[PDB]
């Protein structure tokens, strides 16, 4: 009876256990998005120096 | 007897399992965070759409 | 005796089963990663073109 109770639960419990682990794999890695943030930290950088140089030539013309 | 020795293998697992996967979520990245990251590219296509705009003129009056 | 306790150490399993469920639904997809990536490419690229085009207005003018 009790025992039974058990045996259901912990067959629940891995079947939960087995989907967490299938979308563990689906959720992104923190290395990806901090490399994504460095890509983004250059373009933020180049965009800046752009503005700056199209302003120069805005004012010559 | 039989049942129970299986049952307390079952359970000791369950538990590693369970104690991965707090290490591994640990790991993952937060919508939040996502959304701050999509909220500086939809900053930066705004400014580059603009200097593409003020790029075309340049060219044209020189 | 046994099963007081496998009834424990499952009552507290299921605990912590439904705390990384609802911990999974805040983090996000390597899907909407990708898109974002995906994003990234092409700002990288008219970047690059927004450089090359200024450096020859430059060198254009003066």
């Amino acid at each position: 009876d009790k025992v039974e109770e058990l045996l259901s639960k912990v067959y629940h419990l891995e079947n939960e256990v087995a989907r967490l682990k299938k979308l563990m794999a689906t959720k992104d890695d923190i290395a990806n998005m901090k490399q994504l943030e460095d890509k983004v930290e250059e373009l933020l950088s180049k965009v800046y120096h752009l503005e700056n140089e199209v302003a120069r030539l805005k004012k010559l013309v």
